């Protein structure tokens, strides 16, 4: 059973097996798109990456700042309050991040279009 | 439960501001400039922002594993629906999280306060 962003990444790279290239493989995985000076897969796909990690760090990071943002609240002091919201803000702008780069890879997966064979998707 | 709390603190920081998000009549108003409603998330009682996470990473998950489960059978039709279906729940995930983003950012701009709170300001 799948319980995990790691348990994901794993299934995404059996995909990309499928087209011809291995991700795990940093001179694949991390290769700049030389035509749009982007990286062709924003995710780490290496053995040192760790997704779940960077999520739960990101929301640590987010609960911790709202929570220094009640305790100023408390205090009556909004200069702290404030700050820690728009801190806040970043992490939540983070945690958004994790996810829409995941989407952008497999998008990247279904569109096939850094196959290294004849891999074709089905029509539907 | 951490989502929840977030949403509590939130609530709070509104309440400085002079309204009570709680209040659907507040929390639910439409801006007429911009023809959106003020307030992105559910601030009422029944809402529940944990639940939602929940649901929306287990279908992101279960599509996952259709997936890897068609592979191994060498159906492509259906490991391609269900990446697809995983790419749409992903979307969600990341929406989840730009809603609250919005939201803060709504009261840190104290744009909708009812009084005369003002964020002191850093410089």
């Amino acid at each position: 059973a799948m319980e995990t962003l790691n348990d994901i990444k794993k299934i995404l790279i059996n995909v990309g097996l499928y087209q011809g290239f291995d991700l795990t493989d940093p001179k694949v995985s991390e290769e700049v798109n030389h035509e749009t000076a982007n990286m062709k897969w924003i995710k780490d796909y290496t053995s040192d990456g760790n997704w779940d990690n960077e999520f739960k760090e990101d929301l640590k990071n987010f609960l911790d700042y709202m929570e220094v943002c009640q305790l100023a609240l408390n205090d009556k002091n909004f200069k702290i309050a404030s700050n820690s919201l728009f801190m806040a803000m970043i992490y939540a702008g983070n945690l958004s991040l994790i996810f829409d780069s995941i989407k952008t890879d497999i998008s990247t997966l279904l569109s096939a279009e850094y196959k290294k064979n004849s891999f074709s998707w089905p029509s539907l």
